[PDB]
């Protein structure tokens, strides 16, 4: 039936590699969000920066590529969405990320999507 | 070491009262993308909190916010050291946590982008 695509928030927060920790939290903090999403140039997906990355590895990291972890759970577009719905319910993940056939940031389920789902249903 | 939550947590907490509908709630919790609903009664003490899910869950048969209200809630008082209350979201897994003044009034909550600011000071 329905697709990720059709629910997903069409703003997920990125951030460049190339960035500074001072900059990552600078977003962070105005966008309110416990994590960044990394993108290159082509904004193609390639990892995730914490929070808590940031403080483990603040007096020595210098940039976000410093402390990036690049083996994310993504979904693509067009994948089915109660499976990606089943994963963050049971499976603890906090959000997933969504790309295109490239592998391009296009949208994140995060749980303000879950509520997005059940306030459809009724 | 020695400053307190009430600094830090962040003052607008999205409560709903146990009267509200179902159809009431998730119309909060979308508008202001939340999946969890605080709960407060008509003076703002805080009682209890719904999910996202037990919304799901219960849908059919359950009308108000009370029919599925969880009145466990772990919460803190506003001159808790923050260190304690910080300590708890991260390593003991609490998505958020909920602050009250001395009446058990929701005044505020600490939630991980609460962190973001504290990670943010420290630079
Ligand atoms: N009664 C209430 N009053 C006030 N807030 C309430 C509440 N009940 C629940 N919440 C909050 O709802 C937020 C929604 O969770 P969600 O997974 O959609 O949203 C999460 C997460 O999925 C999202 N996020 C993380 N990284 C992101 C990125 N790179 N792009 C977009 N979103 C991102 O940022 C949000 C931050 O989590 P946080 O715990 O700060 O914020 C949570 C939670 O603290």
């Amino acid at each position: 039936v329905t697709q990720v695509a059709q629910i997903m928030n069409t703003n997920p927060v990125s951030i460049t590699a190339d960035k500074s920790l001072q900059a990552a939290i600078t977003v962070m903090k105005e966008k309110r969000v416990d994590t960044l999403l990394v993108v290159d140039e082509g904004n193609v997906l390639k990892g995730f920066i914490d929070v808590e990355q940031i403080d483990l590895n603040r007096r020595t990291a210098t940039s976000v590529m410093d402390i990036i972890e690049k083996n994310v759970f993504y979904v693509y577009e067009d994948t089915l969405l109660r499976d990606t719905v089943q994963r963050i319910l049971k499976r603890g993940y906090k959000y997933i990320p969504v790309v295109d056939k490239d592998k391009r940031l296009v949208g994140i389920v995060t749980r303000a999507s879950l509520v997005d789902i059940v306030y459809d249903s009724i």
